[PDB]
């Protein structure tokens, strides 16, 4: 049976406009394998997954209903898939992501069998 | 068990043009008791109240595979719960409805899934 | 019980210069059937069809967890019913099926769920 369902868009330039000002941004965000990827990207690609990754967490946030991103965590399988590591919720997570060039968009659906 | 689903994405800026043509736009989107709420607000947090309630409504009608003008707006009705999410309080559907709304300052985006156990 | 969820989106500039490129891009990605509908349209109706077409096929390819470069367009068919409601005649699984399209003037979205 479905306990929660959320969604998210952003755009990128809230996301660019973010990591000038305060300059740790990343570092609250993001935890230490996510930042181990996000360092080895440059250009746009670096930017691209940084938002994506803020996206995730927000959707899943709006999905069990309440309003702390370091005990969340999104990685990738060998095939390229995203997948929650790391969750506060022990049932099963359905999670996709997709963007262009000017925003990103994620989706979220939390089940208990 | 599953028993439908339905999205929706629109511009504000079309939005915006209708309200500003003075042609009774909000009147037909809105119940009254949503009405009361457009009223109070102010900027462009008015215009998004009244997009986000017009991509709810279309996202519904989709998820049920009938579209909307078979179905008035006028059937259909969005107010926010004690935790301040939004939520169907009038539908001709008795099982339950998951609903979730999200925006920008350029657009507005609506996903809707109906079941029953 | 669900097995599975995919979303994507799609720029109409994209898929007009991939067709401008005459390469024969449309016969690639649609089925017998899709094309004899899209020849039958004209304008920009036309270049909304394909491109929600390829949009569909690309959610159902990751809710299953891979790409439609490698599951192939043609093992895959999206038709509508008498009322306008888009869905799957085609498709290599065993269960339902449930899927959603939405567009603007410069982009176009789509949204699956499969459950067993
Ligand atoms: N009765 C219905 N139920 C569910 N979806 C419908 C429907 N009639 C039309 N649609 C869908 O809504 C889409 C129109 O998008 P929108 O109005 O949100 O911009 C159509 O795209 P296609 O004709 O390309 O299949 C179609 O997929
Ligand atoms: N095999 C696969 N199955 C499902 N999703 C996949 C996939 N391979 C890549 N993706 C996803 O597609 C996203 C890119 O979307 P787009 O379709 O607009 O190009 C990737 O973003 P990330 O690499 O940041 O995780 C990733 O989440």
């Amino acid at each position: 049976m479905i306990v929660g369902h959320g969604i998210d868009i952003e755009e990128l330039a809230s996301i660019e406009s973010a990591v000038t000002r305060h300059e740790g941004f990343a570092k609250r965000v993001l935890t230490a394998l996510e930042m181990e990827r996000f360092t080895s990207l440059k250009g746009r690609r670096q930017i691209e997954y940084l938002a994506g990754r803020w996206s995730a967490k927000e959707a899943f946030s709006k999905a069990m209903g309440t309003g702390g991103f370091q005990d969340l965590e999104v990685l990738n399988n060998e095939r390229g898939a995203p997948y929650f590591s790391q969750a506060p919720f022990s049932g099963k997570i359905w999670l996709s992501i997709s963007h262009t060039d000017q925003f990103v968009t994620a989706s979220v659906i939390l089940e208990e069998n």
